């Protein structure tokens, strides 16, 4: 199945919805759609690609960096997050990552 993922970031002037397969990570999907999101490790051990899930469910079980509390507030490491429903995500949340 494919899901619609809305990406938001005012500063970067981004507010677009993309359609991606459920086996595609949020970051890869954005990249193939011309949306350049930050990343470093691409392996789940850094804060570079962090986003915040505003609405919807995702799977980021391969992540390592974030803790339960962070995850609970909706933060997700986009390089290892797959959509489980249509969702809305704010990008570039690294500075806000407490
Ligand atoms: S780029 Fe490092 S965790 Fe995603």
């Amino acid at each position: 199945a494919s899901y619609q993922v809305r990406l938001i970031n005012k500063k970067q002037d981004i507010d677009t919805t993309i359609e991606i397969d459920e086996e595609t990570t949020i970051l890869d999907g954005a990249e193939e759609n011309g949306i350049e999101l930050p990343f470093s490790c691409h392996s789940g051990s850094c804060s570079s690609c962090v986003g915040k899930v505003v609405e919807g469910e995702v799977d980021q079980s391969d992540q390592i960096f974030l803790d339960d509390e962070q995850m609970g507030k909706g933060f997700a490491l986009l390089c290892v997050t797959y959509p489980r429903s249509n969702c809305t995500i704010k990008t570039h949340q690294e500075p806000y990552l407490a």
